[PDB]
């Protein structure tokens, strides 16, 4: 409350630290469904069905122009690249399987990097 607070919590390297995330996100060999935002001319449904579109790029263009405030708005999009992805794609689909694997090693990741 006003004039009291909790210690405060080192955030300086988080920035850097979710840079190198998204790094390795960008790699992995199961990263092509989400490199790119998904074109809503060419597919249908997609516009009216998924009302925040969200891809890996756009994460990369709003970090580097410091569109995120704190490390768990970061978080938030990339949850939101595979909330979509699990909503347009069946499980047992290449692209469905895709995104369960990237969003287990994302959660990893988070945890031992911020945990």
């Amino acid at each position: 409350s006003m004039s009291v607070k909790k210690p405060k919590r080192d955030d300086s390297k988080d920035l850097a630290l979710c840079s190198m995330i998204l790094t390795e996100m960008e790699t992995h060999e199961d990263a092509w469904p989400f490199l790119l935002p998904v074109n809503l001319k060419l597919v249908p449904g997609y516009k009216k069905v998924i009302k925040k579109p969200m891809d890996f790029s756009t994460i990369r263009e709003k970090l580097s122009s410091g569109q995120y405030p704190n490390l768990e708005t970061f978080a938030l999009d990339v949850r939101l690249v595979f909330d979509n992805c699990e909503t347009f794609n069946e499980d047992d689909s290449d692209i469905g399987r895709a995104g369960h694997n990237m969003r287990k090693y994302f959660e990893k990741k988070w945890t031992d990097t911020f945990k």
